[PDB]
């Protein structure tokens, strides 16, 4: 695989979750952004792949699984088989990466998106591969029990602009946030 993409929503303390869910009530526009970003492939007849941890998979309402129009891969050191609705189960990021290169897959897959949690983000960030990180910074603090790993500001350069990513601070339900994109070049 030539490059990875990661997408995350973070609040002020770099928190990404609480009690198995998100720290904030629903933001419509943030959500649509996530969907649009992870679903949109730039090649006819291909689909994007989403990789996520076990807890993240289970955080999705059951009736809503797997994320439509994407190949869902779940990572677990404990499961024997893919949880019901998931396309593939992998024992590590490496395995997942490998699988994707598999012939069966390689042809069917456009983009690879890492959708968390912590450990998954971390692993992906450490691979010495081209990587783009799409961060939504919510400019408020909510109680969180799960956090985003530390990003190496020497590797990941924040782009000042990116195609299709609004630049201004957004607002919704009295909350402000901004979209940011960082890029690591290998
Ligand atoms: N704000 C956001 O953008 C965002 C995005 C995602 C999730 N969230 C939130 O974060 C929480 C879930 O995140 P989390 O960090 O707690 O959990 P997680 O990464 O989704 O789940 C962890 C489990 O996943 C498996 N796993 C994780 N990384 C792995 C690796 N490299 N190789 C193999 N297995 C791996 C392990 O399963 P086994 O124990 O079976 O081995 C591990 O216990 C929820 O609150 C969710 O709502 C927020
Ligand atoms: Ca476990
Ligand atoms: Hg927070």
């Amino acid at each position: 695989v030539r490059s990875l993409n990661s997408i995350v929503a973070v609040c002020q303390n770099m928190g990404i979750g609480k009690d198995g869910n998100l720290p904030w009530p629903p933001l419509r526009n943030e959500y649509k952004y996530f969907q649009r970003m992870t679903s949109t492939s730039h090649v006819e007849g291909k689909q994007n792949a989403v990789i996520m941890g076990k807890k993240t998979w289970f955080s999705i309402p059951e009736k809503n699984r797997p994320l439509k129009d994407r190949i869902n891969i779940v990572l677990s050191r404990e499961l024997k088989e893919a949880p019901k609705g998931a396309h593939y189960l992998s024992k590590s990021l490496d395995d997942a990466l490998a699988l994707l290169d598999s012939p069966e897959l390689k042809s069917k897959v456009d983009m690879v998106w890492i959708v968390g949690g912590t450990a998954v983000y971390k692993a992906a960030m450490e691979k010495p591969i081209n990587h783009r990180l799409f961060v939504t910074r919510i400019l408020h603090e909510f109680e969180s029990d799960t956090f985003f790993p530390e990003i190496d500001y020497k590797d990941f350069k924040l782009l000042t602009e990116y195609p299709g990513v609004p630049a201004d601070i957004q607002e919704e339900d009295g909350i402000q946030y901004k979209f940011e994109v960082y890029q690591k070049s290998v």
